[PDB]
């Protein structure tokens, strides 16, 4: 499959951006753009050779992990880490299926009874994503939590908050310009902190923002969306046009209408 | 003031649209932009100085007449022909005393008791806009007929129907990048025919659309505005974007929200 490598050592803002850059061109095939926004390949009809792009992580500790993305909507559906490959739930057989076909060559594979969603993984982390750090330093230390969850060193608590840390500054960062111009200010200034607002309501509401820009009436919307700024401050959405600086990718809800 | 050249005399689509080209780039400062779309001047506060520019037509027969245009809005306001000069009825204290700064050499100066809106002139005219040729040939014609208006070489009804083809060949063209297409079709091929019902809906609906898209939720219209296609069917406008390629220029309706 595709492989994207990024290391967290000496990480900069454009090691990083030209990072995103990759995974959001291996993710689109440039075929379907609506109202400037790219939209994902549809699950119905996608042959498994073309289903995940790999993701191989590194820091500075030496240590390597391999997460492995969903192309229909860009989320880190299992990992391997030397010997050993774990996955999410699969939700549905289709699924179940697909991952097979994923590091076959990995002597233990595992499948956790867990889905990847964030609510399942705020549970077992004992923590919401309001409260994690987000920046290059977390990401180096969840590199590290992964690749020993094999032998032991890592409890099911710190697994979790790895994965959140991935699946926001990979998954979401590609998701959303914003939410990686986010992730860059982080590594800018090297600081950590936790996710405003504006971020978690962006990360909630994708699948809703995508559904709701394909169904529009020209770029109007027929309902509203609410998001929250950084202090916290609602504020509606009536239209895609404010959302073209803001969202990159799209999930596929329907065909694009004449 | 500002004053553009134009001749009819082996007029090709380029010298057309280079024509139309200037006259937008006279009418606008660029300091205001919404949606892409050009603002007109707002009336309000605009110095006399810069309230007209004048357009000066030639045609095959070495005839000339100079119309001014009202910058706040690209329409006609009244014309000299050598002698004399003639002004459609001002319909308000400060456009009566604004039309005295134009053509102030010229020794006779009348002004009409009839407007220049489309309705009054296709009384006048005794034909609607449906059936009046639009095309090179009528532009030609309708130089000369306003030139012998001076001397009783043009009836009435030969006058408003020249004032109809020279709006919607020089204001109606610089109002909607699609009616100076259509104009240009018409000079590619030298045909001359009557404008279509997505023509004559776009004309009478230019005020209403540049109010709904300045009051506009981000794009999206509160209130869809019906149109016409060239066959008559109807269609619904209900956000800025597709009006983006059709509408050049937008008369000043309110500010630019924050
Ligand atoms: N495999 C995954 N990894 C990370 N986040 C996910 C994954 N699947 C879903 N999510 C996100 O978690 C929330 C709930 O997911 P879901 O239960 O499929 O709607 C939504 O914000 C999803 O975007
Ligand atoms: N001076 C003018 N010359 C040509 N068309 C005009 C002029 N003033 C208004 N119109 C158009 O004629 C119609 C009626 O004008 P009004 O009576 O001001 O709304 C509208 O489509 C206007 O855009």
């Amino acid at each position: 499959y595709p492989i994207i490598n990024f290391t967290t050592a000496g990480a900069t803002v454009q090691s990083y951006t030209n990072f995103i850059r990759a995974v959001r061109g291996r993710l689109t095939t440039g075929a379907d753009v609506r109202h400037e926004i790219p939209v994902l390949p549809n699950r119905v009809g996608l042959p498994i050779n073309q289903r995940f792009i790999l993701v191989e992580l590194s820091n500075h500790a030496e240590l390597s992990v391999t997460l492995a993305l969903d192309v229909t909507n860009a989320y880190v559906v299992g990992y391997r880490a030397g010997n050993s490959a774990y996955f999410f739930h699969p939700d549905n057989q289709e699924d179940a299926e697909a991952i097979t076909h994923l590091f076959t060559d990995v002597q233990n594979r595992y499948t956790f009874a867990f889905g990847g969603n964030y609510d399942r993984l705020e549970q077992l982390a004992g923590n919401l994503r309001e409260n994690i750090e987000l920046g290059n330093g977390p990401l180096e230390e969840a590199i590290s939590a992964l690749y020993y969850y094999s032998t032991g060193g890592t409890q099911l608590p710190t697994l979790a908050r790895s994965f959140i840390i991935c699946i926001q500054m990979i998954s979401e960062a590609a998701h959303f310009q914003y939410i990686e111009g986010e992730m860059r200010t982080r590594i800018r200034y090297n600081r950590r902190s936790a996710p405003d607002p504006s971020v978690i309501t962006l990360e909630n509401s994708w699948g809703r923002l995508s559904t709701a820009i394909q169904e529009s009436n020209q770029g109007a919307f027929a309902s509203p969306i609410q998001l929250q700024r950084r202090n916290g401050s609602k504020f509606s959405v009536y239209d895609v046009s404010i959302l073209i600086p803001i969202i990159a990718l799209m999930v596929y809800r329907c065909a694009p209408p004449p």
